[PDB]
């Protein structure tokens, strides 16, 4: 039968509005909250990264972990005319969720997938995709990645003087050896902001970290 992501995708398609991204994001976290829970930053941590977006007003950010698109929604609504959003999905169906649910949002002009793994691609930015350096991250993948794959953008050459990188799921399922790394390097200004798990009474949080040079 259908997945879960399929549900999700079809409440939207049936209960927001084409090309509303706000009726979109909505639709999603009534359907987690009613319906079935799902792995979406959801609506408390969803403020507050909507309080570092328009703080930063980042031109090019990366996603790591897309899921259903519920984040990438959340931060391509909110940038500038001509900003771009590039995120990895290493999983070929929550790909083309995230796809179908961008398209549905009016958002894919800002938005591209890359379909495979964030180990695989980070390494590929810069050629391939003409990337120079990042303003901005969104961690929200195989939680025992966010480390390696720091150190990854890292070594490419990805990050400037001022990257944000922003992490969800600090707490549940937590993130302990990346918040140790960037809470402990002087190469990195961080800040903890206290939050909820999507859909529950649990505490997360997410985790910005701002990228200081070598
Ligand atoms: O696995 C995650 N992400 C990568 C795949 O998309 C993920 C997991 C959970 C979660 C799961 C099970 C639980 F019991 C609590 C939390 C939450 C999230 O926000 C997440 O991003
Ligand atoms: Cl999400
Ligand atoms: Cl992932
Ligand atoms: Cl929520
Ligand atoms: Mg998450």
């Amino acid at each position: 039968g259908d997945t879960k992501e399929q549900r999700i995708l079809r409440y939207v398609q049936q209960n927001a509005k084409p090309g509303d991204p706000q009726s979109v994001l909505e639709a999603i976290d009534t359907y987690c909250t009613q319906k079935e829970w799902a792995m979406n930053v959801g609506d408390a941590k969803g403020q507050i990264m909507d309080a570092v977006i328009r703080e930063y007003s980042p031109s090019l950010v990366l996603e790591l972990g897309a899921y259903c698109g519920y984040s990438a929604v959340r931060m391509a609504r909110l940038l500038q005319p001509g900003a771009r959003l590039l995120t990895m999905e290493m999983n070929p169906d929550y790909a083309a969720i995230t796809q179908q649910m961008l398209n549905f949002a009016g958002l894919q002009d800002k938005v591209t997938i890359l379909n495979g793994a964030s180990q695989d691609l980070i390494p590929q930015l810069k050629k391939k995709y003409d990337v120079d350096t990042l303003d901005m991250v969104f961690l929200d993948h195989w939680k025992d990645r966010y480390l390696p794959d720091t150190l990854l953008l890292e070594k490419c050459g990805l990050l400037r003087k001022g990257t944000v990188l922003l992490a969800d799921n600090v707490i549940v399922p937590g993130t302990p050896d990346f918040l140790a790394y960037v809470r402990g390097s002087s190469s990195f200004e961080c800040t903890h902001y206290s939050s909820y798990l999507e859909y529950m009474k649990v505490v997360d949080g997410l985790e910005k970290a701002i990228y200081q040079g070598p």
